[PDB]
């Protein structure tokens, strides 16, 4: 059941209703690539939920109370105060780049253990219930290997498990033993987990994981773009916390990490901003080192930062993002879409709190993988309903940088994400209806072939035509 | 069918989800009078659609571009420019009071005809397809009698008619003849018409009405709080204008009036503001007289007026309110609610574009009229779903100012209005479900009796208890 | 000395710098009437300070947190809470019309005393240290005579007195005795007083006045558009309150009135809004009656009111308007301009906190009164520096409504008002320099004569030419 | 002469006026380091003008019209349209990091010439009339040597020259010849130039420089954080363009570069944002490569970017920043402060459009360099007037990373920068008065010594005490 909005809509962004003929011409002009479509020509944009959601009245208002001072800004103080009251963390570093300055804390933590415990850079390995792509990227760029210790139930769509994002506790222990505690720079706890489309991590699991890390004195970083949704799943599925507020669950949750890194463009409800925070004085040196590197990250002083209004807005968003009614509504809407698609026969390889990954291959079996069935489905969805989605298959995969040959892809998927507090149940039904129509006219959908192909990141600007 | 929102929600006002126990206590504290409830304790507030709807991004942004100059404000110029381009009217007077300064143009028009055609104040009569309550009030206060010349099909819920708000052309002609053209100060064309819950007026009807008025040289005022919805109904139901844009229909529509008066708090999408405009130089003296009276209305100079941002916002709202996709969506939502209620057996005495008037008497037959069955229904709807609606029955009617006895009331109705772009299909279904539940437990609902009753306007602050 | 701004400018409204030739053409097109000039063509607009000043960041932000509910709005609650904490008054009625609903409380108070003490409408007289024009207007319109009991020092520009706005305590007592206590519907305490361009009222004077009123049980209404500036003058000039905060002085000040009426467009820093408040339960019936009349003021129900954001903004403005640094700065700027003009030989008939009234007659002696020397000066000031000011002389006075002859005027004055936090010391020096230039080329300035003259309120739209 | 503001102040940020005793305690708590002071305790913050200035009404309003789409955003289109109309550049890349993605175009240009003309990375040298510190940093980090070819008059405070920021045309030619054209990856034209506190570059000089670069086919990048002020100086000092508008001068100016890089936090009037743009198709490959690197700059995909409102705001700011009246006013204010300081005997090593560098050594000769006389002056300025400025001397210089010994410093300077449209002439006079007081009590000011010193970037968080 789709819950009624626990809010009154106050400000809207008009979106024109286009004709089928118009969209047919539009998709052709864009070279059968939704990425090349004008935003105005997209009725329901499911490209991403990162920074594309709505804000509350108080959040928007906060943008006009900014203190733009270079240092000592009351807006920075307000944000740090929210972090202290919400997460219990004493040190806050606002971030305006990718994620939560992962490019910052990673090299800082590696060097810390190298100087204190003789960490060996050639043998170092970092662990996580599941590393986000960028987190894994910065780790590897820094010469650190990563391992995801997720549980057996994680990717098993056949079995139902309350916390599929949980750490494989024995796997983690085994990994540390195997690698050597001196060689483990940090452990990243991602909540909710990005495995299987987004799955929650239980507080019991986080506590157990933290005890293991503490035993070996390994820094624990909470990757928390979706800290609120994880708190909601705990309140909903972990009996012990059934009567706890989202705020209490969050305060308790963060006792089991030493610091946190997060993009504020998800649960925090803002279009820009991030955070890198440290719990207490035990990590004061890590805070100092990170703040310092933030300035000379380029190898010399460089200044930048969120405008005052943005810090005031995030200071409010951290609270509004934890609203119980809101969280129940947001999650119920995502589940409503997934359940609706399943009902009409649409199959997803994985579907969770973050996104649904429709199997375009099964939906359009007559199309060869090399002809990008998921990109064709994306185009068809646009033609039929003006929906824009992202292909996660051979098209995205690209070619071998050394052979120029198409890389092999396990499955041709079409990703559906939902911007927060942006679309309604009617839009969800509109999407479901669109897939029902596509499924019905599947055999008639054509494969694609390049008319223009960039050497790198081809999915963003490549142009194709029907076969 | 409820259409999908032709927009992306951008700003929301959080509303808490309350428990039944909480609402039970709340309604008691408010003395079984929703008017006394805190807005925060109301989940779906259907009290009124006047100034309670959402605004577009451009409209909200306009509030920050205000020119606060006492005279010659570029913001005033922008608003007048919108009126000139949209309605074709050369003279604009922004209003910030009730409706569109009806308290202004009425005395001005009466005096005009009195001086030019020897109008007799003791015999004067004003006509309209249907006078809004306030319009009728200012007319009568000024000593002018009013007559509503609506068509036979107007209040006949048994027959379907495309334009139930139409003028009874022969009735108007007959009335003028009867009263004497010199004694008819003005004719007010209300669009959409407030008869039968809101019904459209055809352009063919307006043209015919204007020819009659022109023949007798009688000023025609377009009461247009809902000018856009009327334009939409014309595009939808009047074949001649099927392919015309809302803008073209509006420009054409206003050729058939000499001036316009409107509250901008409906179709114009703003929380405050109104307009009093004159088409061309033929009414320049009426414009001058109105502007003058605006200043010395109290019998001496008094200054006030919309802030610059409000005029800039309205200048934009007049355009956004005419968006075709928006209008189709808004109207479809209203019809969706009505159709849904009819389906579950809920009966309305009248239902149209403005509101739905549920018959509380038929829904709760065991409750005596004197015990206010519509007020009881209002309370029950709040208890069950946190919905706030307004009683239009014996409670509102009140007592005889000369006898202190309850006045006789034709029907006990509960009014449902829908704030623009504020609630979703899910809320509409929530409302329908609430009525379904009430209908099922009807026999158990109790009547009400006063515990506190004001001498005047008792419906706003009276307190009652169950019998 | 002009104090430095106790604030950082955050948002500006661009104003173009025009050439002398451009302004010469502009003033001609406007018929030698600044009222007819476009705001954009005015560099320094000294027309009025009513709703033309700047707002603080928090005030502007508040506009986006509005609760538009018809009743029970949290925004209304926030405003009432500010009034309760600032003035100590328990009942609040937001106003959106002229001043503070003087058209409301006056008839309510007259009727109250008529029913309770047999007040005689044919003999009733209201008192005030000095009635504002509109206040006097509503009193007289209601058939009530008014008397200003100001002190001897009030209009004496030759003597310096700390509180020229003080009530003539013995005069008030004598007046009540003379008129009869049953016939005195109310006493209005205006702070700061509008006499002599704006003069403060001491707390000692207000206390003494209230004791007199209390003795005769006569309602006291505090007309407080400039309550903050009065509080500042008390802190500056009344020794007893030297170390009290503006907030403490204000709380104490309002113990000496039973209710308050104020336009929020002055000290409260907003472009729109007003207030009508009652101190405690002793005036609950007056509150109820006023709220009721607010609805049926037209003789029937009419709905209107400030939008939610406006109430939230005023809730903040009442506090920001009391900022000590701000008040000292605002007042010092006004005094800076006056002192500067005096230094160059410019003479004012009166000058105070509200405005400076330059004597155009003395500055331009060669121009006959009937040729409007103050209107000529206004035009010259615009030609020379792009300054717009308002004439308060024969031009404004107009003709005898019964003789059509020019009415006799005591002096030809040009009013200078200063919008709050809008202009700088540089603008003040620019204004002073402009007058210095005018004084130097005075003999060459020409008188004016009509080319177009309205029958009423001619000063607003009349057009003239040079003689 | 300080010009009057060509604008009306509309929104203000309150700043409290502190007592001397309060500031004395505050500066001690901050360890005699203004960087550690709360913004609220700073009356006049001259720390930096980067993103600390005011915005216009239209700019602020634009923040509410954002299109947050990941791709095809109408807000991105609006910004690109402004760039095309203002600079004539067809390709736009919005930046949200440091400056204008210098970390992006530098490696792209180096690789371009390496592949096309066999550039030798071990011999490459980049030229500029004067490289900004960050620009020089990214160049060197990329292994590229830099040379500043400024003119002899540049740093000569004894001689007056209209365009001290000019390229040393013969020096540039000689340098390219010396280095070898194949080894010169790019030439950066900084406008206005950061040499000698900010000095303009003439259009004649830019044209001559571009002809030289074009002759050798060397890419020219316009570093234009202050493009508007440079245009203003050209209109003021370069006779040929005396009657040209700032817009025309800017369009002409950019014909002499192939691309532009700029922080929008200066002349563009925004608190955040930057730009990296390419003129035409000749640089389409450079645009494509830069956009690509923008995504995989970390060595893998990372997503981030300005929120829609920020792009809409910058789209407006580029225009408002070119307002002629505004530019004349801004520059006149800076010159007013400098002239005022010179008048009272304060000496600056250099002073220009960007900042004034007061010689603390000469002002406080009794203080040893190692005791940081400029940091002492900064503290004294705060104690006396609540002014916060930045030390540019031994304190900032720091210690030798290899010896731990204090590094030798040429002069002990105190930098004064002025946030745009933030402070008034009164604040400028307040600053001048403060220096007059310091100069008078100079002998009594004490030197400083560390109580806490970080290993790196000590100037930001170090704490000291008086000697
Ligand atoms: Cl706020
Ligand atoms: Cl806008
Ligand atoms: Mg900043
Ligand atoms: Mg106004
Ligand atoms: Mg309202
Ligand atoms: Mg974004």
């Amino acid at each position: 059941k789709h819950l009624p909005e626990p809010f009154r809509i106050r400000v809207i962004e008009p979106v024109k209703r286009t004709t089928r003929a118009y969209r047919e011409e539009a998709i052709i002009k864009s070279g059968m690539n939704p990425f090349l479509l004008d935003s105005e020509d997209v009725f329901i944009d499911l490209l991403t939920d990162s920074g594309t959601g709505a804000v509350t009245q108080s959040m928007q208002a906060a943008m006009m109370r900014g203190d733009e001072a270079f240092s000592g800004s009351r807006s920075y103080y307000a944000l740090a105060e929210s972090v202290k009251n919400i997460f219990g963390y004493q040190y806050t570093i606002p971030t305006h780049q990718g994620r939560g300055a992962e490019q910052i804390y990673i090299p800082v933590l590696i060097k810390k253990r190298e100087q204190e415990k003789g960490l060996d850079r050639s043998k170092m390995v970092a662990f996580s219930n599941y590393f986000f792509d960028t987190t894994q990227g910065h780790s590897q760029i820094n010469g650190c290997t990563v391992r995801n210790v997720y549980i057996k139930e994680a990717f098993d769509t056949g079995v139902r498990y309350d916390f599929k994002g949980n750490f494989d506790l024995e796997g983690l222990e085994r990994g540390i033993e195997e690698v050597g505690p001196n060689n483990v720079p940090y452990i990243v706890a991602t909540i909710t987990s990005n495995s299987a489309g987004g799955q929650p991590v239980s507080l019991a699991n986080l506590k157990a994981m933290y005890s293991i890390a503490k035993k070996y004195d390994i820094p624990v970083v909470m990757d928390s773009a979706r800290f609120a949704e994880n708190a909601y799943f705990i309140k909903q599925r972990e009996a012990e916390y059934k009567d706890w507020t989202i705020e209490q669950i969050t305060r308790e949750t963060y006792k089991y990490a030493d610091m946190l890194a997060m993009s504020a463009k998800k649960d925090a409800m803002v279009p820009m901003g991030g955070l890198l925070c440290m719990k207490d004085d035990s990590f004061f040196d890590v805070y100092t080192e990170c703040r310092t590197l933030c300035v000379v990250q380029e190898g010399f002083p460089t200044y930048g930062g969120l405008e005052g209004g943005a810090m005031e807005r995030l200071a409010v968003g951290l609270y509004d993002g934890m609203n119980l009614d809101w969280l129940a509504y947001r999650i119920a809407q995502v589940q409503y879409l997934v359940d609706g698609l399943e009902e009409i026969g649409v199959v997803c390889q994985q579907a969770g709190g973050h996104a649904a990954f429709v199997d375009a291959g099964k939906l359009l079996p007559h199309i060869p993988a090399d002809q990008f069935p998921a990109q064709a489905l994306a185009c068809e969805l646009y033609k039929v309903a003006g929906i824009r989605a992202v292909e996660i298959g051979s098209f995205l995969l690209g070619r071998d940088p050394k052979t120029g040959k198409q890389l092999p892809c396990p499955a041709e998927l079409l990703r559906l994400t939902i911007p927060r507090a942006t679309y309604t149940q009617t839009h969800m039904d509109f999407i479901i209806e669109a897939f029902k129509h596509v499924k019905e006219n599947a055999a008639n959908i054509k494969g694609l072939t390049f008319t223009y192909e960039p050497k790198v990141l081809r999915h963003f600007t490549a142009k194709l035509k029907e076969v």
